[PDB]
């Protein structure tokens, strides 16, 4: 029953998932200052050329790019990473206007949406035992601004009216993820939880520094998708994002100098 609105919302989440108010939540803002390049992270490695898409869902909460699992297909490696990762599924969040919308932010900048690339730590198995370990999850967040089209994004643009409503799914075989990235892998990267509930402490988070563009028109559609299910009062899909919490214990390393 938690979800974004002001009865429902991220003030609210921390009465059923206490973990709400932990040490180590996400998203966080990143102050470029404070972060510090670490020359002990190793390259980053993003290995999608295998990437098998599936299907994609409204869950009620956002749209989830659903990948097969079952094999290392798509999977990141390096940087901050011990071992291999593999990619489960994508999805954003974004705002009802261009400047809100990201998660994640940067001397305070709001970017108008993010995406977050979720994989797994192959070492445990699956993706249920994986949220039971503090190096369980890597998740690659990647701002949007608008601007110019992303060609990579209009396949999932264009599959969004057959999703309108919670519930709703269609295939989405033969998608690229690769068309999602900007051309730098430069990022940002510290320790921290799954953004929505149950806010898990098992992710080691990636944030590249490269927003991608994307248009108007494409984010746009993003804000047509419904929160409600079929047949119910419409609610729009919009505002689907955790705002900034507490840094606490922890360092942000940057992978640039
Ligand atoms: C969509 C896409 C873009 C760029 C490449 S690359 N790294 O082989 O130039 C592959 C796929
Ligand atoms: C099940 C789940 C997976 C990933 C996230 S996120 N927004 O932290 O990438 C949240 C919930
Ligand atoms: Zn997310």
């Amino acid at each position: 029953h938690w979800g974004y609105g002001k009865h429902n919302g991220p003030e609210h989440w921390h009465k059923d998932f206490p973990i709400a108010k932990g040490e180590r939540q996400s998203p966080v803002d990143i102050d470029t200052h404070t972060a510090k390049y670490d020359p002990s992270l190793k390259p980053l490695s993003v290995s999608y050329d295998q990437a098998t898409s599936l299907r994609i869902l409204n869950n009620g909460h956002a749209f989830n790019v659903e990948f097969d699992d079952s094999q290392d297909k798509a999977v990141l490696k390096g940087g901050p990473l011990d071992g291999t990762y593999r990619l489960i599924q994508f999805h954003f969040h974004w705002g009802s206007l261009d400047g809100q919308g990201s998660e994640h932010t940067v001397d305070k900048k709001k970017y108008a949406a993010e995406l977050h690339l979720v994989h797994w730590n192959t070492k445990y198995g699956d993706f249920g035992k994986a949220v039971q370990q503090p190096d369980g999850l890597a998740v690659l967040g990647i701002f949007l601004k608008v601007g110019s089209a992303k060609p990579g994004l209009q396949k999932v643009v264009d599959v969004l009216d057959s999703i309108k409503t919670k519930g709703k799914s269609a295939d989405f075989t033969n998608f690229d993820p690769r068309g999602l990235l900007p051309e730098s892998l430069d990022y940002w990267t510290y320790p921290g939880s799954l953004t929505t509930p149950p806010l898990l402490e098992c992710v080691t988070w990636i944030v590249l520094k490269e927003p991608i563009s994307v248009s108007s028109e494409q984010v746009l559609k993003f804000r047509k998708l419904n929160f409600n299910g079929e047949g119910e009062p419409e609610e729009l899909m919009v505002d689907n994002w955790r705002p900034a919490q507490p840094l606490k214990n922890r360092q942000i390393k940057a992978s640039f100098k």
